[PDB]
């Protein structure tokens, strides 16, 4: 689907997951006291942390299977919990292949099931990439079986300028939109944040041409994008930020 060349910036992340994943898969012989199966991707929501895992399981070609914490909850749905894992080991053996667990939301998982999952994770020393945008409220017993640790921050002006490119790519702007200037004007956003704000834009012109019975979407222009920026606000606050910095700080 996707990777590292995907992938604008995060030069450290893509490090970090070198380290983590992806060397150790390639050259096993090289990390010979047994290496870490748990990675924790957080930062603030709408940031491409599943992408990002996507992308390691390219990387290291392995069989990719994503988890979301809040359809297992919802108790005997305890067992699924190893199902997974157990499907997992299986595949591995069968295909000659790395297999990685996704789990998206896992503070979701946070009262019974939690303990049998922690087991699993256990079991481990197929690699699981938990993702969070809420990394406090893990206890530091279940961070325990995380040992690699990775932040995934807001989109910089590279990226946002890659996500205008790519979002804006397929529709219609007018001669004096500049990519660079919407980078500039997103500082604080998100991802998620940007392809919406381009939805929007494309929805505006769109009513407008049907209201107006023209059979064609007048250009998008920078006025619009400013419109849409002043009635919409980053999805993630700023002090949200610092409270990742602080506990990223923490440990
Ligand atoms: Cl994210």
């Amino acid at each position: 689907k996707v990777s590292f060349k995907d992938i604008v910036g995060l030069d450290d992340v893509k490090e970090a997951l070198r380290e983590a994943i992806i060397y150790p898969t390639k050259r096993p012989d090289l990390f010979p006291l047994g290496w870490p199966r748990g990675i924790l991707l957080y930062g603030p929501p709408g940031c491409g942390k599943t992408m990002i895992a996507a992308a390691v399981a390219n990387e290291i070609d392995s069989i990719f299977m994503q988890l979301d914490a809040a359809s297992v909850m919802s108790g005997e749905a305890e067992k699924n919990v190893a199902n997974v894992f157990k499907m997992a080991r299986e595949e591995s053996k069968k295909q000659n292949k790395p297999a990685i667990i996704f789990i998206d939301q896992l503070d979701a998982l946070l009262a019974r099931v939690r303990n049998q999952f922690l087991k699993e994770m256990d079991g481990l020393l197929v690699y699981v990439i938990g993702a969070t945008n809420k990394p406090w409220r893990l206890d530091e017993a279940f961070l325990r079986r995380f040992q690699k640790r990775i932040y995934v921050p807001l989109p910089d002006y590279e990226q946002r300028l890659s996500l205008f490119k790519y979002y804006t790519s397929k529709i219609k702007l007018d001669t004096e939109v500049s990519l660079e200037e919407l980078a500039k004007l997103t500082e604080g956003y998100t991802a998620s944040d940007i392809r919406d704000i381009v939805q929007a834009a494309h929805i505006k012109v769109v009513k407008e041409m049907f209201k107006n019975n023209l059979g064609e979407p007048r250009t998008i222009t920078l006025q619009d994008f400013k419109d849409i920026l002043k009635v919409r606000m980053p999805s993630v606050n700023p002090e949200l930020i610092k409270a990742y910095e602080a506990w990223t700080e923490k440990f």
